[PDB]
């Protein structure tokens, strides 16, 4: 049984491996994302709800890990994802993107991360390599998926919908005709596939990709 830890249960984080824990928030509505215990700090796959459960989360593991937060990676510009961009800006932690989530980030009224990320990029924190990826649209027009190539883990963020969702939800910003593409681009770089983070809902596999094609007929 994977290690379990939470604050006071609106925060909680779930071990997938001796370097790899998902962290998962409730907004007043759950949301995932990464941290990476790096030989050189932590690197958290996206932020949360809002800047109070950004800053708790931040201050659980540095406790926890005994070191500092340096990187997020912002997978959209949903407030599921980005809505603790001001405390990481003025914390000095740096939030990687496309340019295209900091345009619409912009656009919405929140701070910009950095715009740094392509199509194709990847980042070496310590020993962790992260590979970001630009599939195409899906559940926004900017959505990434961020891939671990040392354990095979994808995480899917919103493109990718859990076993548990029985629709696509909030479908005011898809694009519903190139979703199903974008999961293919998804399958077509990674056939090999270890564990998928969906944005929200239990930890899976390959079949969550398929899922989310499913519900995508
Ligand atoms: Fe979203
Ligand atoms: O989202």
């Amino acid at each position: 049984e994977k290690t379990v830890i939470k604050n006071e249960g609106t925060i909680s984080i779930s071990q997938l491996n001796k370097n790899v824990w998902v962290h998962t928030e409730l907004g007043s509505v759950p949301s995932n994302g990464l941290v990476l215990n790096t030989s050189k700090g932590l690197v958290l796959v996206d932020s949360s709800w809002d800047d109070k459960l950004t800053k708790e989360l931040i201050e659980m593991v540095e406790k926890k890990f005994q070191k500092r937060v340096t990187d997020v990676i912002i997978t959209h510009a949903h407030a599921d994802r980005i809505g603790g961009i001001k405390t990481l800006k003025e914390r000095g932690i740096k939030a990687h993107s496309t340019a295209l989530t900091a345009e619409l980030a912009k656009k919405n009224g929140y701070e910009e991360p950095l715009g740094d990320l392509q199509t194709v990029t990847n980042l070496k924190f310590g020993n962790m390599k992260v590979e970001t990826f630009y599939p195409g649209k899906g559940h926004t027009e900017d959505n990434i998926v961020v891939w671990l190539p040392q354990y095979n883990i994808l995480v899917g963020g919103c493109l990718v919908k859990s076993t548990s969702a029985k629709d696509l939800g909030n479908v005011a910003d898809a694009y519903v005709n190139e979703w199903s593409t974008s999961i293919e681009n998804v399958l077509k770089r990674y056939r090999n596939i270890n564990a998928v983070v969906p944005g929200h809902g239990e930890v899976g596999d390959k079949g969550l990709l398929l899922h989310t094609l499913d519900l995508l007929k």
